[PDB]
């Protein structure tokens, strides 16, 4: 059965990708866009915009390897090996042309390494809060005059001895609804059935582990991109982050010039970390208008 | 009953401080000096270096509030609020002398207050592996190139929703093994046995919460020390830290020296975060050697 409902005009389906069956839901007509969520939810986090969006393209949202649906990864969790997934996931289905993605929070982990090795086969790219992995998340503070900080779990999830399953081990429910609020503007947003989904979802012991696998990977993500990096992003990219609390503000864009020669920014004021969910209308418009251009 | 076992000679005992039980181990005779365990612990990480001392001065080891087999504090958790206890407990085993002070860890945070506002209580100083509560911990990172950061914990402990209760509790042992040992250079000294003893205490429902209390009133603590750092220790001061995986290295040092007018530090090479048990040898000779200047005996 399936996690989450599928809006009306999509399909939940599999392909098997390097030994691995993915999951993803799809539908639209015309050129692709790949949808890719981050830690805490899956390809359902996506289902406002999918609709929208596939008015004008063919739209698919795959659950990341050992996440939502999808089979863990045979290589590993590191951005360059799940990248590889991803990719080929997307040419199956846009062989012959380039296709757009948009990726929220890990899944900017998770595609970064497949966009800049394979330029040719991404036309736009619209990346939304999560720093690309650097020496730039080694500067974050582990505590604030505010108290708990952003990114402590960053260590939480990458200590070994499996301390974060452990912890959280039946205790799901009630982690990730402090994760996903702390880093909220507005939490309203996320009712107690979206929570309940959410949970059930990642709670699946593969998937839990999963989760924090991508964090144990950070690390090598960050010297893989150190070595990528030195080939700039070319194709059209925006940016989006939140301005309120829980969002990573100018940062997103910032460290994008960085890396990408062609990028426009915007930082969405009362908005936190969660940006299809929590604010999504004028994201939704912003994805939709750049991506239509 | 006793958590701990307690060393030949010295006495287990409790007194009431301000509408609070305080529960403390002392032993020998002499002038006083007054060691305060830090996070993770009680009273006995002491238990190896005291009888040593207890040859030259009066050593007492209290148990912070909350933490052993000490009752929880009744003004707050800040720096300050703990302080008041434990400069009056020291008071009363040495109400016409000053006293020499030894703190490891949080033990740092709840008893420079009293230091700094009670200068000529304390003859002698030594600060081992902790902050001062200051805004350099702002500074400290949530990850590194190396994996989990040393304090990430801050803000985990200090979360709100119970978080860290609600985790840990009913897996305190295994949370303990590895936060200790994670913040080990040495960690072949954590047997089995000896982390049974220490969680079976931080285990007791108040005493989880308190642990963590501690780091949710850190804010507060750096709020009041910034009034109070704009005065600096007099008094000889030694700051010990473990040069190894787990430890703060060069920092203790380095912040202390804003902190006092005389103060000598020392890096400990293949130590972590927990010296008296991971470099037992060196650093028990350190802190005596060091206490030992002064009147004792
Ligand atoms: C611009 C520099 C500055 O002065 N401050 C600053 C400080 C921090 Cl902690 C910072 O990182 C942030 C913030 C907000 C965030 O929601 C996140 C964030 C949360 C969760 C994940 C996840 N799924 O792993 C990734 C990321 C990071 C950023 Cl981006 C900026
Ligand atoms: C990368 C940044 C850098 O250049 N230097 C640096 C980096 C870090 Cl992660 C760092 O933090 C450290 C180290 C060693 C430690 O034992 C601690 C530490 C752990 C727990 C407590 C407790 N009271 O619970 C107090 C203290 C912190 C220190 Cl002090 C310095």
């Amino acid at each position: 059965a399936e996690e989450f409902p599928v809006p009306n005009g999509f399909e939940s389906a599999y392909r098997e990708v390097d030994g691995v069956k993915l999951h993803y839901v799809k539908g639209g007509q015309g050129p692709l866009v790949m949808l890719v969520h981050g830690f805490g939810q899956t390809w359902y986090e996506w289902h406002q915009l999918m609709p929208e969006l596939a008015k004008r393209f063919t739209v698919i949202a795959p659950d990341l390897p050992g996440l939502g649906q999808s089979e863990p990864p045979k290589t590993g969790y590191s951005g360059e090996q799940v990248a590889v997934y991803l990719h080929k996931l997307a040419r199956q289905f846009s062989p012959d042309r380039p296709f757009d993605l948009v990726a929220h929070d890990i899944g900017i982990w998770n595609t970064y390494p497949m966009v800049v090795k394979n330029q040719a086969d991404i036309a736009r790219l619209v990346y939304m809060e999560a720093p690309i992995p650097d020496a730039r998340i080694y500067r974050f503070p582990a505590f604030t005059a505010q108290g708990e900080s952003l990114v402590w779990h960053f260590s939480f999830f990458a200590a070994d001895d499996r301390l974060a399953e452990t912890l959280i081990a039946g205790k799901e429910r009630f982690f990730l609804e402090h994760f996903i609020k702390s880093h909220a503007s507005n939490t309203e947003v996320f009712s107690e059935r979206l929570l309940d989904l959410y949970a059930r979802s990642y709670a699946k012991p593969h998937s839990l582990n999963a989760s924090f696998e991508y964090y144990r990977a950070l690390n090598e993500s960050v010297r893989q991109n150190a070595e990528l990096a030195k080939t700039r992003l070319q194709m059209p990219t925006m940016t989006l982050a939140g301005g309120g609390h829980g969002g990573m503000g100018t940062f997103q864009l910032e460290q994008m010039k960085a890396y990408a020669e062609d990028v426009e920014g915007h930082v969405l004021p009362g908005c936190g970390h969660w940006l299809p969910e929590e604010c999504a209308a004028p994201m939704n418009r912003l994805v939709i208008d750049f991506l239509s251009r």
